[PDB]
């Protein structure tokens, strides 16, 4: 992403786990957290510490650090709604975080989890979260999940959500990524091999997945809508979605709706020509 760094009036949430902001790739960076149910002290002995603050990082991570991030000017909302303890968190708790996000003022609400459905049905307190971001025009990129099945997580398969896919770094889809048919018409593919992010407690580690291609797509999305602000237009996280998918670049059915295209979106929206 060169030189773009991201205006600090677009906020991005992250709802994972507890992510250490005290990490020396954060120094610089203007994060907020936002307590929900669940604990928000990260541990270096955590599970969910160290899947949000790898996630955290992708995005947020400061220039010159050890891992710099897709936009790290961006303000960043840490949600957190993973936990460390072995308890599985509920689609409701999801839920929480998300109207949490929404009423802090997201533009964009990053979900690098989900749970795998038959059909991607979902519990009515998601459908209903999920719905207050498609009223409040607000984005939710979020993981299609790493089964490798031509099957469905939930939220990614939600409506308006943007769900993605992991590929290689020569642009092909991996084995381990879902590509059930809705993700055919609201996923993307984007980068999900050996990803740099922190650790909690320090150091860095390369992690694959679904999970750690989410947070990619998300920094880009902040980054367009910068750039609409930079316009002089009103961010309109829809419209960013819209223009990720229609610049997505073909690879069959686990291409999703296409390869992340960054310059492709970039080139869309400031040629006002997308159809």
């Amino acid at each position: 992403m060169g030189s773009l760094k991201g205006d600090h009036n677009i906020r991005v949430a992250i709802l994972d786990g507890p992510v250490d902001i005290a990490h020396p790739c954060f120094q610089g960076a203007d994060l907020t957290v936002l307590p929900t149910l669940a604990p928000t002290a990260a541990r270096s002995d955590g599970f969910m510490s160290a899947h949000g603050t790898h996630v955290a990082s992708i995005i947020f991570g400061q220039p010159e650090t050890s891992v710099p991030g897709i936009a790290p000017q961006c303000r960043g909302l840490i949600v957190p709604i993973f936990s460390d303890d072995r308890r599985r968190i509920t689609q409701l708790d999801l839920a929480r975080g998300i109207e949490r996000a929404v009423n802090a003022g997201a533009h964009i609400i990053n979900i690098s989890g989900g749970e795998l459905t038959d059909f991607g049905e979902a519990d009515g307190w998601l459908e209903n979260a999920v719905s207050l971001c498609r009223q409040n025009n607000v984005l939710l990129v979020a993981a299609a999940g790493n089964n490798g099945c031509d099957c469905l997580h939930v939220p990614a398969a939600l409506p308006a959500v943007l769900a993605v896919g992991a590929m290689d770094d020569h642009g092909h889809p991996l084995d381990f990524s879902n590509w059930g048919s809705t993700y055919e018409q609201q996923g993307i593919l984007a980068p999900g091999e050996d990803i740099l992010g922190a650790k909690p407690g320090g150091g860095t580690e390369r992690l694959s997945g679904t999970a750690f291609a989410t947070p990619i797509v998300s920094g880009v999305a902040a980054l367009l809508l910068s750039e609409q602000v930079r316009r002089g237009e009103t961010p309109d996280p829809q419209k960013v979605r819209q223009l990720l998918l229609q610049s997505a670049l073909p690879c069959a059915r686990r291409c999703l709706a296409g390869r992340l295209n960054v310059s492709g979106a970039f080139t869309l929206l400031k040629g006002g020509d997308m159809s």
